[PDB]
């Protein structure tokens, strides 16, 4: 019978925004059948004469809709020339289609608790009386008109929009699903806790890409939006469309020092193998901090020890460590002559020998002194810096050190794509020679912001620039 569609779109008050339709109405709620969302979403009030209608604001052009007579509403017009449509009239236009389900939201009544279930009572009534259960899916900010939902369709879906209650408490409730606003959701584990008790996850007001990329990377249900058209070209540039499975990531809420869960530290200012002029310091804030929402590699112009520069170098090793797979990382670079930031994968166990017998992987490596070029690197037995046997690519990055950039890997059994803004610079191939060529089983993703170095330090090293802070917003390694 019905051929719903199966993307995670919700459409908030409809495609209202990019046709300048109005909100909550029906040119709103056509849109977003014609676009294929899997569900458009509406609020409704009830007037003074207990007619449904729907609208977000509480007052109606001026008219507020729980105190005034219904046919007092429509001496207003909308700017398509719409009157405010009743529930019936926007259940009525959405039961003419079957691709597109309908998210009903019940406002929380501004005159009592009573009048409020009573119109959850009406919502209710209308939804089975123009045999639409099929159709509507309820949210609501009250907690006691999910429960009401609840207890008069035994197996309506129904959502929370206040983030008070756990998740365990919802699904003790017999609720469907979790729908809070996306800020929310910024704390380790709770989509996928909640998902794991069976919840689906819902997440709304959300309008910008990286918002919708974290949603899409941690696989939420659905995503409530103001702009549908934009949500479905990231649908398809997602790393989710292309098969892979988010398995480890760290999107920095901890707000402190980096976990000790998912991050070692380097320690040591030996020059660490390119006579660089930094010593990495042991969990000090100074040089490794989490603060609103991204990690912060600085350098600082400070003495350690035989050093006159300290920094932070954090390690994924012996914590998370992965054969083959996506590596995103979203970061924006510290500016100055003299600095070597890097973003980079070494091997975890070394099974084919020392360094560089065993490998290693540079997803993005930049200099200071050229601000034009992001490097990506491959070092192999027979391919490394060491005898400038190693094979590598540049590419210019735009204001590099103003806005954040993604720098990723794609690493499959037969090459390692490089990318910088889902665009592909580089293409290391296993030439199925052996370990020399080709040293890749498991690794482990590394953090580092360097100072000087036998590459970043050629032209010197601007003791201006301190203190320098790299931030990096993510870190993610998807999986198939
Ligand atoms: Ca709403
Ligand atoms: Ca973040």
């Amino acid at each position: 019978k019905f051929n719903w569609n199966k993307n995670q779109v919700i459409a908030h008050r409809g495609a209202w925004k990019k046709n300048n339709f109005p909100q909550n109405s029906i040119a709103s709620l056509n849109e977003a059948v014609k676009l294929g969302c899997y569900g458009s979403e509406f609020d409704v009030w009830m007037t003074a004469d207990h007619i449904l209608v729907v609208n977000h604001d509480p007052e109606f052009q001026g008219l507020t809709i729980e105190k005034v007579n219904y046919a007092d509403l429509l001496t207003k017009t909308m700017s398509n020339g719409e009157k405010i449509p009743t529930l019936e009239a926007y259940l009525l236009a959405g039961k003419k289609q079957k691709s597109t389900k309908l998210i009903l939201e019940i406002k929380p009544s501004l005159i009592s608790k009573e009048r409020g279930i009573e119109v959850t009572n009406k919502c209710v009534e209308m939804v089975q009386k123009l045999k639409v259960t099929d159709w509507v899916e309820y949210i609501s900010f009250d907690y006691d008109y999910c429960k009401r939902i609840l207890t008069l369709l035994p197996n309506a879906k129904v959502a929370y929009l206040k983030g008070e209650v756990s998740a365990e408490q919802m699904k003790a409730d017999k609720l469907t699903g979790v729908d809070y606003h996306y800020s929310v959701y910024q704390k380790d584990n709770w989509i996928e806790n909640a998902q794991k008790l069976g919840l689906t996850v819902n997440a709304w007001t959300v309008n910008a890409v990286p918002e919708m990329q974290w949603l899409l990377a941690h696989n939420v249900d659905y995503i409530t939006t103001n702009e549908p058209e934009l949500l479905f070209d990231e649908i398809k540039k997602a790393p989710v469309a292309q098969g892979w499975k988010l398995k480890w990531a760290d999107e920095f809420d901890n707000s402190g020092l980096p976990l000790n869960k998912n991050w070692g530290y380097d320690v040591g200012g030996r020059g660490w193998g390119n006579n660089e002029l930094q010593y990495y310091t042991d969990a000090d804030s100074a040089n490794a901090i989490v603060k609103k929402g991204n990690l912060n590699i600085i350098a600082l112009k400070a003495e350690k020890e035989n050093r006159h520069y300290t920094s932070a170098r954090l390690v994924t090793k012996n914590k998370f460590d992965f054969k083959y797979g996506r590596v995103e990382v979203r970061a924006m670079l510290p500016k100055g002559r003299g600095l070597w930031p890097a973003i980079w994968a070494l091997p975890t166990d070394s099974k084919y020998g020392s360094w560089p017998k065993s490998g290693e992987i540079d997803i993005m490596e930049h200099v200071g002194f050229d601000p034009d070029s992001v490097h990506g690197t491959v070092h192999t037995e027979k391919f490394n810096h060491v005898i400038h046997t190693q094979v590598g690519k540049a590419l210019k990055v735009n204001n590099p050190y103003t806005e954040y950039h993604i720098y990723a890997i794609e690493w499959f059994t037969d090459h390692i794509d490089f990318f910088i803004d889902d665009q592909k610079y580089l293409t290391f191939k296993n030439t199925q020679k052996g370990s020399g060529d080709w040293p890749f089983d498991q690794n482990f993703h590394i953090l580092n912001l360097a100072v000087g170095g036998n590459w970043g330090g050629k032209k010197g090293v601007d003791d201006a620039i301190f203190p320098a802070t790299m931030k990096v917003d993510y870190v993610r390694v998807f999986q198939k």
